[PDB]
């Protein structure tokens, strides 16, 4: 039952976190409870907490199936075992996600279901009698995860590829998609993946919304063009919805924007409603069929398909599929619009954009965080700004005040971005 | 939305990938509820669920840990935020580990864990102005995930394509300095381009449960330090008292640079893993250009599976866990002596609670599972291999049932 000075103590002597910490001794609803100058403070939890939090912390939904499912059984191994939980999810998960994919494969972190994702295109073409088709292709900007793999196809100057290569897989990089829908970008993209397709696998990219990479938006359009280009060449579509799934760009998937059906899928994030972690790779059935009519994809991971993690997640969807979120997606969309709008004049901001529940300003500079982070605590809400960032991604369940509050908050920290000294 | 036995297995036979299954409805304790002939039937959990159950399903502190962080707060980022749970957490790896490891950094699963100590290694000797410091050498027969940077030091064989490591021979059983002596001559060659040597120490689990002497331990870490190559240690599969040390390095006395846990951590109710290093190898890298080891991961040191792994490492060392463990050593060993006169096996084994049947040819897992079942045993061979790796909590009788049932399944696959 540590103190939050004790907290801090043992924090900055033993604990590693990625790139001083606020303590977090709360979370209800929209909100965190959160320690500053000795005191609690309730602020909004505007990133929901990594983009995971999309019905709040503490919902009494999702509570109640992670108990539920606790009293019944923890977890089992997925060697020769299966469950009901996994069951459920798995067939929420096919019937929701675009038409042809029909095969789950559960994980316990975004990067791994991308590189399960990657075993199975790589094992799909070794199946057909093609293995030297074993490189990945996609656009710069992306982000794909952690691991060695995922890296390889992370944006190569954001990723500090440089110091990192000669240890990564060498992937083939099309340019920066553009916001607006340009056919010659296309055009050069097939001309490119055109001199490569007899080594290349898959094309991996994030559709309509390019998260960690830069909050990059594209016409969806481009992803009409990438299915009939991976058609025509023979190389597998991959789309990484692990950041855009589960409404948060305003369709269910950000794939339905375009109509179109990728070859593999990756889902994460916001797939347990921000309680545990959990992944999912779903492919097509002829995906499926060849990998395993081939000569043998994975002997763990040792807590796939983790029965607490399925569960929580299965009320998660069904609370999102229960309730009218396209109306809830375009109320909070239209939220972050008007309060962001004002951002537009202010000397140090050069772009604001909103797509679905996720806004963005855009500025001229990177963002100091030593002063983004207590003016937006000063103002009741959590935000972490990246690079030169200022957006919000919040849970599903905030009120239009809420909502304000926010891009208010959002506001003020680009002001002061800004000015200044 | 409430599913039936039978439909679980039309849903699990269109839709699920396994690594036909059996459908597991409850867990509790070592005992596990499965479905066989429509019925529910309960058998013992002698995998562990694949090494994790070490206070078996569903133990009252264990749950009640989960149940009282639920209360409070279920996730956080831990990016610009720290909690509890992480900082007890870490606390207690910090103090049950090898001396000297004083950084934790949480991940979601064992294979990230050892993605991450690799990551640590690699910056590690950039930071050092030596970034020619980049391959890994290990020894054969190792598993450290299945992730493709973990993949490239598993054995080679068994499991471009596909980043090439230093392998040295098969590691033997019993000590042999020479072995020790031409592992030196080997990384002597490579030293200038190697970052670490990674293994699993004492034992090896997924590429063949094959144990080795802890004194080769003992010489990798003077090999290492005279060398210049941080030594990893995976023990996400040793950890946590499973061998009959609190951790397998125990075994030799060492320290290495970096080690990973993962598996029983948290008792086998979530995934969490953690890398940590010591603090030279912290503050080198810390201090060293680039900053971001990791973005990542999203649900980095989760409070809830934070929480759990308290629990359950306090609840370990609340005991008599040395004593425990060497009761079901010696039930094992009882257990399992009869089948070395069996006409397919070659060895029987046992190293703290892991109890090992090797046979000399490959069990057939059509005709082990139902047989282990009909005895009251979930049991999983793979390869060659019968063995448990059972809850602390089982009782004499319960590893007379399982050594019972295991002997059996070796008896079957000469018939
Ligand atoms: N001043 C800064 N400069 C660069 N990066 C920063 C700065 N402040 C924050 N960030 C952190 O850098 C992190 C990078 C994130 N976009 C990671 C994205 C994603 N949620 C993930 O973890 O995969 C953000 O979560 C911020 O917390
Ligand atoms: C979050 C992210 C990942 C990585 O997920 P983790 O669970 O953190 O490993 C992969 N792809 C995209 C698009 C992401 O936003
Ligand atoms: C279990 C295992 C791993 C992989 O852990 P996962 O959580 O399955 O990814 C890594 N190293 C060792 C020694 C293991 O036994």
């Amino acid at each position: 039952g540590l103190t939050p000075e004790q907290i801090i103590a043992v924090d900055g002597a033993h604990l590693w976190h990625p790139y001083s910490p606020v303590v977090a001794v709360a979370a209800h609803g929209a909100w965190l409870t959160l320690i500053r100058d000795g005191q609690p403070i309730e602020v909004l939890d505007a990133m929901s907490s990594w983009w995971t939090a999309i019905h709040g912390h503490g919902h009494p939904a999702l509570d109640q199936a992670l108990t539920t499912q606790l009293r019944v059984m923890n977890h089992v191994m997925f060697g020769g075992l299966t469950h009901e939980p996994a069951a459920r999810l798995a067939k929420l998960l096919v019937d929701i996600t675009p038409a042809g994919l029909d095969t789950v494969f559960f994980s316990d972190s975004g990067s791994v279901s991308v590189e399960v994702a990657a075993k199975m295109a790589l094992q799909y073409w070794r199946g057909r009698g093609l293995p030297g088709k074993r490189r990945l292709m996609t656009w710069r900007g992306g982000y794909h995860g952690d691991t060695f793999l995922a890296m390889s196809i992370c944006d190569p100057h954001g990723g500090m590829h440089s110091l990192w290569t000669d240890v990564l897989a060498a992937q083939v990089f099309a340019p920066q998609v553009p916001r607006d829908y340009d056919p010659a970008y296309s055009a050069a993209f097939e001309a490119q993946l055109a001199q490569h397709a007899g080594e290349l696998a898959a094309v991996v990219v994030e559709p309509v919304v390019q998260g960690a990479g830069g909050m990059r938006f594209h016409d969806p359009r481009y992803l009409h063009d990438l299915r009939d280009i991976c058609r025509r060449y023979e190389v597998l579509l991959i789309f990484d919805e692990i950041a855009t799934g589960f409404g948060r760009t305003g369709a269910l998937f950000a794939a339905d924007h375009a109509g179109v059906s990728p070859d593999i899928m990756c889902v994460g994030k916001a797939l347990t409603g921000g309680y545990l972690s959990l992944a999912a790779t779903l492919c097509t059935a002829d995906v499926a069929h060849t990998i395993s009519a081939g000569a043998a994809l994975m002997r763990g991971p040792t807590f796939m398909a983790n029965p607490l993690a399925c569960a929580v997640s299965v009320a998660s969807v069904e609370l999102l599929l229960g309730q009218d979120w396209r109306t809830r997606i375009t109320e909070l969309a239209a939220g972050l619009t008007a309060g962001l709008d004002t951002a537009r004049a202010l000397p140090a901001v050069t772009d604001v954009r909103v797509c679905g529940a996720i806004g963005v300003i855009e500025c001229d500079r990177p963002v100091d965080l030593a002063v983004a982070t207590p003016a937006a605590l000063d103002r009741g809400v959590w935000l972490r700004p990246f690079r030169n960032l200022v957006y919000a991604m919040p849970p599903y369940i905030c009120t239009p005040a809420e909502i304000t509050q926010i891009t208010s908050a959002m506001v003020e920290v680009a002001r002061l971005v800004g000015s200044l000294p």
